């Protein structure tokens, strides 16, 4: 879907983020939009231009709907929905002291069905975290940026060894091999819950990459959070074993948080 960019209309910034700077508007005078606009020489354009067209037919209520793109121009924009609460670290960093447990575990829900549907489309993520969620004005979580790593060019962020890799959301595989996977996203996963229930701690808030790297390879993981009970911490660590086949299906994972919701009520 190619968007004509006479019609939007830009109404107020939301901000810089590493593919570029956001702003809020509208599309033809009356849809809420967000567009981002993508740095020339941040992304392998062409190639993204491709996989474009992929993440345009991905369509669920769970993750952030593409609108389209603006390619007949330099800067190429990027047309998405528009989430007014911002990024799911802000919304848990906010109001933590008003969330319910039982608000945290529908937003993993959220979560796990977006990734439901991406892996029934054989669609990894590759950076699931907590940093691309975003909050729309109902209180829901959305998947966002998925797949969009594929298509950075910056080598630090790309490397598994760069400053700038998710070490802490990494899967062995991913650390020791550069083996992506749906696997490889169930990991993160599990990392992400740890930051819903952590209310947007940081893991590992302490550690390098290395130690991070050496203390997996040790088998060791991430904690329970105070506010994780028993059974939902059963789920997220499920995420961590150590051999990729062992880890659940974000379908199994889904009727697991499914079952839990229909014991705590
Ligand atoms: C917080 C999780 C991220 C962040 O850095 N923010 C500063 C600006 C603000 N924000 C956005 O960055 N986005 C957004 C994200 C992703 C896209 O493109 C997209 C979606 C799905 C797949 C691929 C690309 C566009 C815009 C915001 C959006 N949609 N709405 C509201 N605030 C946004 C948070």
């Amino acid at each position: 879907m190619e968007i004509d960019p006479k019609d939007l209309t830009f109404l107020k910034e939301l901000g810089t983020g590493q593919f570029g700077v956001v702003k809020y508007g509208k599309w033809r005078g009356q849809y809420d939009v967000a567009i981002r606009m993508i740095r020339e020489g941040s992304m392998s354009e062409d190639e993204f231009i491709e996989e474009a067209k992929v993440m345009m037919n991905l369509s669920h209520e769970k993750l952030v709907q593409l609108y389209g793109v603006c390619t007949k121009q330099r800067p190429i924009f990027i047309i998405t929905e528009y989430m007014a609460n911002g990024c799911l670290l802000n919304y848990l960093r906010e109001m933590r002291h008003r969330f319910q447990t039982q608000q945290l575990l529908e937003m993993c829900k959220d979560v796990c069905e977006a990734m439901e549907y991406l892996e029934s489309k054989q669609f990894l993520h590759r950076d699931l975290a907590a940093r691309n969620c975003l909050v729309n004005d109902q209180g829901v979580v959305k998947v966002s940026d998925f797949g969009m790593t594929r298509y950075v060019l910056d080598d630090e962020y790309t490397s598994s060894t760069g400053s700038k890799f998710p070490v802490k959301w990494a899967s062995p595989e991913v650390l020791m091999y550069s083996k992506f996977s749906s696997k490889s996203d169930i990991w993160a996963f599990g990392v992400l819950m740890w930051e819903i229930y952590s209310l947007g701690k940081m893991p590992y808030e302490r550690f390098t990459n290395s130690e991070t790297a050496e203390h997996i390879a040790q088998g060791l993981r991430l904690p329970r959070p105070h506010l994780a009970s028993e059974r939902v911490y059963t789920i997220m660590y499920s995420c961590w074993h150590e051999k990729a086949d062992e880890r659940p299906s974000f379908k199994i994972l889904l009727s697991n948080i499914l079952d839990v919701m229909d014991e705590e009520s």
